[PDB]
C-alpha cells in the first residue's frame, strides 16, 4: 500500500482556553501547489489498491449496462410547445426536448453540448409568463455558483449576455417585464472556499444591464440575511421574499404588486418558524407552516395585514408531516407515514375533494402545476420500484399509466421491508430494508447500512441503479430514519440538533446493532454509508465505535467539527450543529464527536474510503482531506484507510452519469473486497 507522505504542521488554535492541534491546517489552502500534488498523490494510491481487485470491471460494466436504458419525463406546456426531459440511457446530462402539433420533437436546450465531459449541469429553468423568454442557470464543475441566461424560446438563441455570480437562487418572472434572483458577490479569495453572508434580492429588467440591475431586499443592515428567495405568484400579484440566517427558519414578507411603488408588509418577522408561499388568490394568501405546528399546516391570511396573529388554518395540523403543492385549481396535501407517501386532494376553501390513491407504498413528486393546467402529472417509486408516470384528471380523480419504466429491474423480485428498533434510549427508529427475494437470515449478507440525520431532511423510498445493482450482487440496503431528519415532524428534528446530536449517532449505532440481531448481516459483513451530513454520521460513528462495522464511507462530509462554520456558508448549519465560538459548554460537546479530533493513534479503524470532490463548495474538500491524512496517520490495524477526490465535480446535484457509474463501481468493489470477496458473491 504506502500512504502519501503528508507532513504535519505547528499550526494550534484556542477554544475558551483550550489548545487544539491542527497539523494539517495546510490542506484548507485550496489553491496551494503542495495541495493540489496532495490530491494526485492520493487518488493514484485509491486507484492503485482498486487496481487490485479483479471483478472491479465486472461491476462497472454490469452498472452502465442496467442503467442504459432510456428515461422521460413529464410534459409541460409553454406556448404551443410541451416540453420534456429525457436520456437516451447514457446521456452525461438529461436532454430538454420539445415538440408542437404536427411535428416530430425536438431537441430544445442540450447540457450535453456545453462541456466536454458534461460537467455543466442545468439547474433552474423559468420561462416568462407568456413562454416566449427562458432564463435558466448553469452549474459549472458541480459548483453552488451559478450564471442565468436568457435565450429566445422561438429561435432558440441567445436573448443577453449571462448574469453572473447567482447562488441559491430562484428564477421568479413578475409578468413578461424580467425576473427575480438571489446573489452574493464574489468574495475575495477562492469562491470555493471564502465564507458568503450577505444574499441579495436583485430584480433583472429585459433589455438592460445586470450592473443595472434593481437591488430589492439585502443590502441595508436590517436586511442582512444569509439566504434570501424570491418569487412572485403565478397571477403576478404578489411578490414573496424569504429571508434566513440557517437552513431552518425564516422570515417572510409580501409586497402588493397591483399598487405602485407598495411597501414590504411582514408577514413574518422572527425566525422561529419556517413558512413558504404555496399561492394566493384574490388578496388571500396560502402559507405552508411549521409555526406553532411541529408537523406543519396550510394557513391562508389577507395579504394586508398577514402578521402571525392573524393566520388561519385551511389545512390543519395531523399527526403526520404536511407539505402543500398546488395545480389545476387544487391544493394537494402530501402526508409522511412512517417515511411513505400519502395524498389528498383539496380546494382553495379547504374541503377535502378526496383521497388520491397511490400505486403503493414509497414517494410520491408532482401534482404541481398551473392554476390553468387541465390534466396533472405524479411519479411513484421506491427502493425496488423504478420511477413510474402517472397522469391524473383533477376533476373526476381519473389516473392513468404514463410512461412505465424501461429499467431492467423486477420490482417483484424484491423485498422492501419496515421494520422499528430501539435506539440507546428507548426512542423506536424506523428503519427500511431492502433486498433481492429468497435472502436467509443467517448473518451473512453483505449489507449496507445507510443514514442522514437532520435538517428535517427526510429519506424517503427512493429508486437508485446502484442500490438495485447491489441487491442483485445478493447485498442488503438499509435506510433508517434518524432522528435529526423530519420524519416525524419539528421534534424528531431538534432531538437531533447541536447538544442533542449523538441522539443521532446513538440511533445509527442502534440500527446496526439491529440489523445484526435480526440476522440479516454481520460485523465483518457490514458497512456504513452517508454523505454530507450523513458524512458526518460515518465518521462520528467509525470514531466512536470503529468495532461495529468492516466498512465505512463516509461522502461529501463535514468531519472538521470545530472550523465547519469558517468556510463558505457552513454558519448557516449553526441552527444544526452549534459551532465551536457558541460556547465553552458547546465548544466541548463539539469537540466530544467531531470525527476528525476523535481519531486516535492505536486505533484499529474500518476499511474506509472517505469520498469528496475538488468543486465541492457546499462542504469545503479540506473536511476530507484533514480527516484522511489523520487516519493515514492514526491507524494502526491492517485496514486502507484512502480518500477518493472526484475530479470537476461538486457536492453532488448535476454530476455526469459517467462519473456516477466509476464512483458506484469504485464504492461497490472496495467494498466487497475489503469484506474478503474474491469473487463476485454468489
Ligand atoms: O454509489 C452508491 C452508494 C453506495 C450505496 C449507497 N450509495 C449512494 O450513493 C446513496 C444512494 C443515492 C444517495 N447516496 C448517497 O450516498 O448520498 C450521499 C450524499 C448525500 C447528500 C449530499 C451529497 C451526497
Amino acid at each position: 500500500l504506502h500512504y502519501p507522505v503528508t507532513r504535519q504542521g505547528e499550526q494550534v488554535d484556542h477554544y475558551f482556553g483550550q489548545a487544539v492541534a491542527d497539523p494539517y491546517r495546510w490542506l484548507e489552502d485550496d489553491r496551494s501547489p503542495e495541495t493540489e500534488a496532495w490530491v494526485k498523490a492520493q487518488n493514484a494510491v485509491t486507484q492503485d489498491y482498486l487496481a487490485q481487485i479483479p471483478y472491479r470491471a465486472a461491476i462497472k460494466e454490469k452498472l452502465a449496462a442496467s442503467w442504459n436504458y432510456a428515461k422521460e419525463g413529464a410534459p409541460f406546456r409553454e406556448g404551443r410547445y410541451h416540453y420534456f426531459f429525457k436520456n437516451d440511457g447514457l446521456q452525461n446530462q438529461n436532454v430538454l426536448w420539445r415538440q408542437q402539433e404536427g411535428k416530430p420533437a425536438e431537441v430544445f436546450l442540450d447540457p450535453n453540448t456545453l462541456s466536454p465531459d458534461g460537467t455543466t449541469a442545468l439547474d433552474q429553468l423559468s420561462f416568462s409568463r407568456d413562454g416566449r423568454i427562458l432564463a435558466y442557470s448553469l452549474s459549472l464543475a458541480g459548483s453552488d455558483w451559478r450564471e442565468i441566461h436568457l435565450m429566445d424560446v422561438e429561435s432558440k438563441q441567445p436573448l443577453e449576455t449571462p448574469l453572473k455570480d447567482v447562488k441559491f437562487s430562484g428564477i421568479s418572472w413578475l409578468g413578461n417585464e424580467g425576473f427575480f434572483y438571489s446573489s452574493y458577490d464574489k468574495p475575495d479569495g477562492s469562491e470555493l472556499s471564502a465564507r458568503t453572508d450577505q444574499h441579495k434580492v436583485y430584480f433583472h429588467r429585459l433589455g438592460t444591464a445586470q450592473e443595472d440591475d434593481r437591488l430589492v431586499f439585502g443590502a441595508i443592515p436590517a436586511q442582512h440575511h444569509r439566504y434570501v428567495g424570491a418569487t412572485v405568484t403565478e397571477d403576478d400579484r404578489f411578490l414573496l421574499i424569504s429571508a434566513a440566517n440557517s437552513t431552518s427558519g425564516n422570515r417572510l414578507y409580501v409586497k402588493d404588486l397591483s399598487q405602485e411603488n407598495a411597501p414590504l408588509l411582514t408577514v413574518q418577522g422572527d425566525l422561529d418558524a419556517d413558512v413558504s408561499l404555496v399561492d394566493n388568490k384574490g388578496s388571500t394568501l396560502y402559507l405552508l407552516t411549521n409555526r406553532d405546528a411541529p408537523n406543519r399546516r396550510l394557513v391562508t391570511v389577507d395579504a394586508a395585514n398577514p402578521g402571525p396573529a392573524h393566520w388561519r388554518d385551511l389545512i390543519p395540523e395531523r399527526q403526520q408531516v404536511l407539505t402543500v403543492h398546488s395545480g389545476s385549481g387544487y391544493l394537494f396535501a402530501e402526508y409522511m407515514v412512517d417515511a411513505t407517501a400519502r395524498v389528498e386532494q383539496f380546494d382553495y376553501e379547504g374541503k377535502r375533494v378526496r383521497e388520491v390513491a397511490l400505486p403503493g407504498l414509497g414517494s410520491v413528486s408532482g401534482f404541481n402545476g398551473k392554476h390553468d393546467d387541465p390534466a396533472l402529472y405524479f411519479g411513484f417509486e421506491n427502493y425496488a420500484q423504478p420511477p413510474t408516470l402517472y397522469r391524473f384528471e383533477p376533476k373526476s380523480g381519473a389516473i392513468s399509466l404514463y410512461r412505465a419504466s424501461a429499467a431492467p429491474f423486477k420490482p417483484e423480485d424484491y423485498v422492501s421491508e419496515q421494520r422499528f428498533y430501539q435506539s440507546k434510549d428507548g426512542t423506536r427508529v424506523p428503519l427500511i430494508i431492502s433486498y433481492r427475494k429468497g435472502l436467509k437470515l443467517d448473518g451473512s449478507n453483505p449489507t449496507i447500512l445507510y443514514g442522514y440525520g437532520g435538517f428535517d431532511v427526510s429519506l424517503t423510498p427512493s429508486f437508485s441503479v446502484s442500490v438495485a445493482n447491489w441487491l442483485d450482487l445478493g447485498g442488503v440496503y438499509a435506510v433508517a430514519n434518524l432522528r435529526g431528519g423530519g420524519e416525524y415532524g419539528q421534534a424528531w428534528h431538534l432531538a437531533g440538533t447541536q447538544q442533542n446530536k449523538q441522539n443521532v449517532f446513538d440511533d445509527f449505532i442502534a440500527a446496526a446493532e439491529y440489523l445484526k440481531a435480526e440476522g440479516y448481516t454481520r460485523t465483518d459483513r457490514l458497512a456504513i454509508r452517508g454523505g454530507s451530513n450523513g458524512g458526518l454520521l460515518v465518521g462520528a460513528v467509525m470514531t466512536q465505535r470503529p468495532d461495529l462495522m468492516r466498512v465505512a464511507l463516509p461522502a461529501v462530509g463535514v468531519l472538521d467539527m470545530l472550523r465547519y462554520h469558517t468556510f463558505t456558508a457552513g454558519t448557516g448549519w449553526a441552527y444544526d450543529y452549534g459551532t465551536s465560538a457558541d460556547s465553552e459548554a458547546m465548544f466541548d460537546y463539539l469537540k466530544g464527536y467531531s470525527p476528525l479530533h476523535n481519531v486516535r493513534p492505536g486505533v484499529s479503524y474500518p476499511s474506509t474510503m472517505v469520498t469528496t470532490a475538488d468543486h465541492d463548495d457546499r462542504v469545503v474538500p479540506a473536511h476530507s482531506f484533514k480527516f484522511a491524512a489523520t487516519l493515514q496517520a492514526d491507524n494502526a490495524g491492517p485496514h486502507p484507510q484512502l480518500i477518493r477526490i472526484e475530479t470537476n465535480a461538486g457536492h453532488g446535484a448535476g454530476t455526469p452519469v459517467a462519473k456516477l457509474i466509476e464512483q458506484s463501481a469504485d464504492i461497490y468493489a472496495f467494498t466487497l473486497y475489503e469484506m474478503g470477496y474474491r469473487e463476485l458473491p454468489r
